[PDB]
């Protein structure tokens, strides 16, 4: 290969491998948390939608981390409870009874027996007796301590949670949540490496997120090409499907973290399966063997089960769409042609010739998730033979392959064991009502098939089995960027994107909370937290020494307060950032911090409405008498809450004054 390609590959590989032992060091940009005063607005914003309950926070990764570290360091009473809960959770992940026996005895002695002996145990007799009855019989199921989990959560829900909310670590949670809700991604935020694939409406590049360093796969769709091929509906459907299946914990599907668009591209951020697709590895390694294909079939069956449980039908199932991760475990990747059959069963012949179900290939006849099982059979057949059960592209014409609707699968006796012959005979049935997986419970009908009789599906979900193939660690595991190529830019000439077209993607951008929180927790949570803490320590010392504290008790009846930019003065600085206080009768206004002063009285307000200025969202207040004020906030949540609270305040004040 030429020098440029070699350099691109080396840069991509080094960025992928850099600082594996210290993920925090991979970030080139830094997350700047807002000031601790943010909680005055963010608390109301979260309360107004009921998000400050114990379950909501404790179920969030960052919320859980902050609550845990508060209990373990700033509340002695809650320390044993959190320690017990955490060790129970650790125990639940033990995979063998030989280890669970000792772990459970240690947990019992440490957190139950000693407290019982000291008579300090606060838990109910029921949980004690349940655990004692299970253990006296030598039973160590993973659900041993579930009653203790419930009771620990009940105890933490009490004054412990209120103390946490009143603490300075709920302020940190508010800061992190505000940082989350203000995610506005652009192509600048990512360091895009060499192209790794192409197809559909655009290309796929490996990329590193700037402010966390986590490696992602950026899938870009060109808006002009989408308009040219009338693909707006498909482009939006792909986002719907990705957001539908990403919300969860399934490790068998390429999950989406973010979605955004530039003026000309639609971009999805997905998991990076640096091992490459299974078709490339099949070509390099050759036909797999039955014990090897057991692994792939089991993993793909679990993935399809996850998708089907959500009523999504994966119409294009090929070896090319199956991506191997670093360690060799597979995932389903391309949800471009996926559809939902819960509302109405599709009827379009969408797929790839040689892997489409007979009812999919038939015109007009509706079909359901039943399609994915025929495609699974065809795919498993390819892994063992190098081609679909019906002729390949180089062996027959496209419509000659379509004669799959007028024949029956060969079902070779040589390369297949009788169990596999039965499995493929079930999966390649012409009649949907008789086809395996298309009757009864669905995924269970296949999972219980004889070919998987030896397989323990719990270990499949836990991914304990050794992959048959481990992708090379020193290669990109993809075709050369010259081979992948690029779309012809001339094809888009004559295509113009109207404002009515950019309106189709008004609501496109998206961020998934759990995925972002997990990324932050893995990468830069502790570093940022420490830096933030140092910054507030510095500023607190400065304020204490020089006076002008952060706030003088926040007044007597302040509804809310926070920074806002008094905007729009031509003869002064446009961004006159200041600190504001809201009261039921007036809105006060403070300078650098010496003394607050009144800016406005609610009785004067005529209306409050949002407006766009300098391509930035702002708040417009119109005043009885022709006066007006413009205020600009920093995070959409600040703007939303300020709008809501100002509106409610003046409406109530004027209605009462009526």
């Amino acid at each position: 290969a030429d020098l440029e390609a070699v350099l691109a590959d080396v840069s991509y590989l080094m960025a992928m491998e850099k600082s594996k032992a210290t993920p925090a060091a991979r970030a080139s940009k830094k997350i700047l948390l807002p000031e601790p005063s943010i909680r005055s607005v963010m608390q109301k914003y979260l309360e107004d939608r009921g998000e400050v309950t114990f379950e909501k926070i404790f179920s969030q990764k960052l919320g859980y981390l902050l609550f845990r570290d508060f209990c373990l360091k700033h509340l002695e009473e809650a320390k044993p409870l959190v320690e017990f809960y955490e060790e129970i959770k650790k125990y639940e992940k033990l995979e063998t009874e030989e280890e669970r026996l000792v772990c459970s005895r240690e947990i019992f002695d440490t957190y139950i027996m000693k407290e019982l002996l000291a008579c300090s145990h606060p838990f109910s007799k029921s949980a004690i007796e349940h655990v004692q009855g299970h253990l006296v019989k030598k039973q160590v199921p993973p659900d041993l301590f579930q009653p203790y989990i419930e009771e620990i959560c009940q105890n933490l829900r009490g004054d412990v949670f209120q103390k946490f909310i009143e603490s300075d670590k709920f302020t940190r949670f508010c800061q992190w949540k505000n940082v989350e809700l203000n995610i506005h991604l652009t192509m600048n935020d990512f360091s895009v490496h060499r192209i790794i694939g192409r197809g559909g409406f655009g290309e796929v590049y490996g990329c590193r997120k700037a402010d966390t360093g986590k490696m992602y796969a950026m899938k870009c769709l060109d808006k002009k090409r989408i308009k040219m091929k009338q693909g707006e509906t498909l482009a939006l459907n792909e986002r719907i499907m990705l957001s539908l299946v990403s919300t969860g914990d399934c490790p068998f599907i390429v999950c989406m973290s973010y979605a955004f668009h530039t003026p000309d591209k639609l971009s999805f951020i997905l998991d990076l399966m640096n091992g490459g697709d299974l078709h490339y590895h099949l070509s390099q390694h050759g036909v797999f063997s039955e014990p090897d294909m057991i692994f792939y079939a089991a993993e793909i069956i679990l993935g399809l089960e996850h998708m089907h449980n959500r009523f999504v039908v994966y119409r294009d199932l090929k070896p090319a769409n199956i991506l191997l991760d670093e360690h060799g475990h597979v995932r389903i990747s391309d949800l471009g042609l996926a559809c939902d059959f819960s509302k109405k069963k599709p009827h379009a012949s969408v797929g790839t010739h040689g892997y489409m179900a007979p009812e999919v290939l038939q015109k007009g006849v509706a079909y359901d998730s039943s399609a994915d099982w025929f495609s699974l059979g065809c795919m498993l057949f390819k892994l063992l033979r190098g081609h679909s059960p019906f002729r390949q592209h180089k062996t027959k014409d496209k419509h000659e392959i379509d004669r799959m609707t007028l024949t029956m699968a060969v079902e070779l006796p040589d390369s297949f064991s009788p169990e596999l012959r039965s499995l493929l005979e079930g999966l390649l049935q012409r009649d949907v009502n008789r086809r395996l997986g298309c009757l009864g419970r669905g995924a269970q009908e296949v999972k219980e098939s004889p070919f998987f009789r030896d397989l323990d599906w719990q270990m499949v979900f836990l991914q304990k089995y050794p992959p048959p193939l481990i992708p090379p660690r020193g290669e990109v595991n993809a075709a050369d960027a010259f081979d992948i190529g690029s779309f012809d830019e001339e094809d888009t000439k004559g295509i113009k994107l109207l404002d009515s077209d950019q309106e189709l993607y008004r609501n496109f951008p998206l961020t998934i909370s759990e995925r972002w929180q997990q990324e932050v927790a893995e990468t830069v949570f502790d570093t940022i937290n420490a830096e933030t803490d140092r910054l507030e320590a510095r500023k607190k010392t400065k304020n204490k020494q020089l006076g002008h504290e952060e706030d003088y008790a926040l007044g007597k009846d302040c509804i809310m307060h926070g920074y806002m930019s008094k905007m729009g003065n031509p003869f002064l600085t446009q961004w006159q950032r200041r600190y504001f206080y809201l009261f039921p009768n007036r809105l006060e206004w403070r300078g650098e911090g010496e003394a607050p002063q009144s800016l406005l009285t609610m009785e004067e307000i005529q209306s409050v409405e949002e407006t766009q200025i300098k391509e930035r969202k702002c708040l417009l207040l119109k005043i009885r008498g022709g006066k007006q004020f413009v205020l600009q906030c920093d995070s959409d949540p600040e703007l939303v809450q300020w709008k809501k609270e100002l509106r409610d305040a003046y409406r109530e004040a004027q209605q009462l004054v009526q």
